[PDB]
């Protein structure tokens, strides 16, 4: 089959709207999270987010940005990135063999709720032309794909945590199928109080770090108490290697392996078994020693033990060096699989592996695994694979491969 | 490649839910719309839908319909139906060569509406624990292979109208690409004043029919004046040849051919262009005559006749027989893919070809083409076209060829 790189990235996050800001942040372990007051105010016990720092009303082109919600906004900014990073002309961008696979896992529940106060105050007229482009499920791609022009393969995944995850890999099928030669593949996530009051519901956020909010997001930690919302974007374009060669791409990494499974068990918490099958799939595809495992790593009591169950079960006691980025960055949901796709080009790219973060007290249910504590500098890191585990039991790995 | 073949259906729909019931009001030509009161006491302007008449909490055990809003019941009520059709055994619909693609246009604007109407008057805990996976957007996909015990592919697609016929075709690709040898795919979409109030405020639905409300949707009549939406569930059962013969299958029709193009131009106009793009994709795999073409024909003014425009560049003067099925069933937007490729399986199995409702006046635009004004019986149909075209310039045709 046909081989298939990443030749450009792009994002917005809490750990920085550049790439060379977010590499600077995993290599310190700076965390993103910051106290929300809009969460306290509203009467939510999680009142911690990974929040994005933008104006986008003044980065955005006003016709353009009518359409979106925040989460096209910030998929639409990580593309504009990833189209430069990548040197792509506007004729490679804008062809029948060029498409967009980018998704969300909620949509813009702000938008959502404008619209109905709006309509009991004031009356349907009143709402607006715009919302249904904003709050529909595939808000990312439409709000992206018709700016840029997009003439090829045009849809969103929706997978909860898994979202932009199988939006990579199906990006990668899509070219191996001989249907596409370049996909841009993402996401993006609105963070309002709208969406994270119905996590904090169902008991899944940290509550008990809320004075000190950079320390709230765990992973491993024995005092873990949930995960930390987050928002943004981030895209990558995938390629066909002879494709790239030809116009003198610059190659970030081979996409290697790729796995997508489900638990068909439980509708929050992972089974295990789903994810077991989900690495095995993704690595039976892949020769090369695994040197770094970008957890799922919430910071959830369950779902932490549960996955790194699963990693001794794959690759017993020869497991790669782990961490949980999201004990820096939150969980962006929708956008989580890019951002961590994104955050291991950069850590390959950078010569290191993030440590994983805010961990006093190593969980003894995973103390025999490799979790790495603290950043390894000059790290000889050639290839990487990420997990992102969504509600509904969907599962997503990457194996990416460094490109020399 | 390996052939892929339909082999299950079920269908929740304004035209019934059961595929005997469905079949017999596509032949007879009785609309499923009626006047919804809630919207005209909610202010909206558009006073019509397709709504389904089901008690889902007696349908449904509880244990599996708390984790559901209506698109996601509707889909797993379609999909129970789409199993005893089938005749799938427990250990060939749970196993990892089998999975499931199934999404919707929206996930659950009533949920989203009653959490923050809750949040401000109750506060945080009072939401309950449900509601992020009624309403994520992959809600369809999460709330069927979770008690399903789906181990295979699991994730949502959600591209507005083209949603269900993507998830089609994507379930064809799985099997194609050797991963898959049964993929359930479908959607499903939730029936709300929460959700319709979007539409009417972009002044896409229809209002001059709400004293008719069964005339309302009228597909290339001269006083069409905008879609009417609809709710409900649909779901196929998609099917590795071989698998299907080896099991005693019954088989409705092989998938010959699949289109999934973009515009990347009008967020919301119709493109003409993208839709010639995309038929000329399905038939590119095709030789066979097309019998029988089930537009997109939303009854909107414009949107209609680009549609016909593009049908005229590809077919010329050997056009198919036409009919748009929306001027019975209305728009059910993310299962609009799904519910028209059920009808045309089942134009196929009965032998007729539906006629295209509420045509008083042909449009001149498009009185040249072969637009059916009443039923086909005794029509001979072995290879069907059926065309969804979605917001954000989202295009699917899928070509479906009788079974013999
Ligand atoms: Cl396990
Ligand atoms: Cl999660
Ligand atoms: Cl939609
Ligand atoms: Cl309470
Ligand atoms: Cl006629
Ligand atoms: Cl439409």
């Amino acid at each position: 089959m046909r081989r298939v790189v990443i030749t450009g990235l792009g994002i917005v996050s809490c750990l920085g709207n550049d790439k060379d800001t977010v590499s600077a942040n995993l290599r310190a372990g700076r965390p993103g999270i910051r106290f929300n007051p809009s969460y306290a105010e509203m009467g939510l016990r999680s009142h911690v987010s990974g929040s994005v720092d933008l104006n986008l009303e003044e980065l955005i082109d006003r016709k353009v940005f009518r359409f979106m919600g925040d989460a096209a906004a910030y998929a639409y900014l990580a593309m504009e990135q990833a189209i430069k990073d990548s040197g792509l002309t506007p004729e490679q961008i804008s062809n029948p063999r060029t498409g967009l696979i980018a998704g969300s896992g909620g949509a813009s529940t702000l938008n959502q709720m404008e619209a109905i106060d709006t309509l009991r105050e004031k009356g349907v007229k009143r709402i607006g032309p715009y919302r249904v482009t904003r709050t529909m499920g595939s808000t990312v791609s439409a709000c992206l794909a018709t700016p840029f022009q997009i003439k090829g393969v045009n849809y969103s995944i929706s997978s909860a945590a898994a979202t932009s995850a199988h939006c990579i890999g199906q990006a990668m099928e899509q070219i191996q199928l001989g249907k596409q030669d370049v996909v841009f593949a993402g996401g993006g996530e609105e963070e309002h109080w709208s969406q994270s009051c119905l996590f904090d519901a169902m008991g899944a956020l940290s509550t008990q770090y809320n004075e000190t909010p950079e320390k709230a997001s765990r992973a491993y930690d024995a005092k873990r108490d949930g995960f930390v919302i987050a928002g943004g974007g981030g895209m990558v374009v995938v390629e066909e290697l002879e494709h790239a060669l030809k116009r003198g791409a610059k190659i970030y990494a081979e996409i290697v392996g790729y796995g997508a499974t489900s638990d068909g068990y439980d509708m929050v918490a992972p089974s295990g078994e789903g994810a077991i099958r989900c690495m095995q799939q993704a690595l039976a595809t892949v020769d090369a020693p695994i040197d770094y495992l970008n957890t799922h790593g919430t910071s959830t009591p369950v779902g932490d033990v549960a996955e790194i169950r699963g990693v001794r079960e794959v690759f017993g006691d020869k497991a790669p060096a782990i961490s949980s980025t999201k004990s820096l960055s939150g969980h962006s949901l929708g956008a989580a699989g890019v951002h961590e796709a994104i955050y291991c080009l950069l850590m390959m790219e950078g010569g290191f592996i993030a440590g994983s973060a805010n961990i006093d007290e190593l969980d003894p249910e995973v103390a025999d695994l490799p979790i790495l504590r603290e950043t390894r500098e000059n790290a000889k890191l050639d290839t990487v694979m990420s997990n992102s585990f969504g509600f509904g039991g969907t599962n997503a790995t990457l194996v990416l491969k460094r490109w020399q």
